[PDB]
C-alpha cells in the first residue's frame, strides 16, 4: 500500500552475463510488479526476476 | 562439473548501495555458506545467497 510499500528486489542478467540490482518501493499490487518487472527487462534487453521478502513472485526474460 | 553449482549473491553495502556477484562454487552447502560470510565480512555489507532462487543463506557485516 501507500502506508505500507512493497519493497521489492530486482535481479537483472544482460545478454552478456552482466548483471544489476534494484530495491524498489511500490506502493501497488500484482499488476504493478509485473509491469514494472516487464519494463524493466525490455528495456534492459534483460532477464529480470522480482523478489519479495527473498521469494521470487515473478520474471520476464527480453534476452532474445 | 555434478559437483558444481552457480550461486547469485546480493550485496548491500551500509549505504544502501547494492552489488550482485554470480559466482561458480561447489554444490556442498558448507561452502556455500563460508563464501557468503567471507563476502559479507570482506565488503562490510549484507549478503544473501541465491541458488535455484531460493536463499540459503544471510550474513550481515553491516
Amino acid at each position: 500500500s501507500m502506508s505500507k510499500l512493497t519493497k521489492v528486489t530486482f535481479i537483472g542478467w544482460f545478454k552478456s552475463g552482466e548483471m544489476f540490482t534494484k530495491d524498489i518501493m511500490l506502493s501497488g499490487d500484482r499488476e504493478e510488479i509485473e509491469w514494472v518487472t516487464v519494463q524493466l527487462a525490455e528495456v534492459n534487453n534483460a532477464l529480470v526476476k522480482a523478489f519479495i521478502n527473498d521469494e521470487k513472485v515473478f520474471e520476464a526474460d527480453f534476452r532474445g
